[PDB]
């Protein structure tokens, strides 16, 4: 591992709907850098499955242009830790949430990105703050924040 | 302007030398985001000269490779304040220095580049500990950091 903060008591279920993907961080540049980086992802929504699987979609640019993507992490016996299935299996960590402002997950193969999710488009200092918080456990290289107007754009235009 | 912190009582000429820019930020993504981003310069040296004009060595990605480029940035009345000569003239201003270990600087023309500049090809945690309070004033929205490494390399690759 490398993170070691997971949230105690997580009610999975309770995490869905619509999130903004308001601050990430990588432990690699290159993870963030370019609009096409590897893990430059932008969350848009949360479907918990009754199982206790969990369906992502998102928006990633790759064909020049902005794709939509479903994508799905499975359980494991933590409740805080899920898993993607790549070619090398990713695993998926929800740091902390209080379901109804903020939510702060990192993923992790070794490299690491981590966000800060919000439920509304505004600039939420507190949340950012947990997410700062958080981090400087972590060895990050690249952050990058977005504002109200990008958070309305499809990939953060 | 949107920096008001200057470092009191610099004394220019002590600022000469060697300097690694250590960690970068803006206030815009694309000011740093690609390796052929507009501010993502790259400091190699300082000379100032006998009459308190700055000029500076650094390293840009340009034209699919690493150019070397020098600068220089005029002195004004305030002692902490230069100004380059562009299309738009822009200011430099020196937040603060020891001299001996680390100087932070912003770049400010709207936009704004502020960097981390150390002496030696290490990670100052404490340096990097004054860079991030003197910017939570400050609207950024990327921010860089580069390791060991990549500082001995042309263009930090
Ligand atoms: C409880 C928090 C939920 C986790 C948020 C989503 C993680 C997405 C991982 C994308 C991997 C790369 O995705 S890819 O489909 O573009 O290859
Ligand atoms: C006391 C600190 C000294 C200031 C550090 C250097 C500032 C460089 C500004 C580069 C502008 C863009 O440069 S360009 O030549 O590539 O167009």
């Amino acid at each position: 591992l490398i993170v070691t903060q997971t949230m105690k008591g997580l009610d999975i279920q309770k995490v869905a709907g619509t999130w903004y993907s308001l601050a990430m961080a990588a432990s690699d540049i290159s993870l963030l850098d370019a609009q096409s980086a590897p893990l430059r992802v932008y969350v848009e929504e949360l479907k918990p499955t009754p199982e206790g699987d969990l369906e992502i979609l998102l928006q990633k640019w790759e064909n020049g242009e902005c794709a939509q993507k479903k994508i799905i992490a499975e359980k494991t016996k933590i409740p805080a830790v899920f898993k993607i299935d790549a070619l090398n299996e990713n695993k998926v960590l929800v740091l902390d949430t209080d379901y109804k402002k903020y939510l702060l997950f990192c993923m992790e193969n070794q490299s690491l990105a981590c966000q800060c999710l919000v439920r509304t488009p505004e600039v939420d200092d507190e949340a950012l703050e947990k997410f700062d918080k958080a981090l400087k456990a972590l060895p990050m290289h690249i952050r990058l924040s977005f504002n109200p107007t990008q958070l309305e754009e499809q990939c953060h235009i």
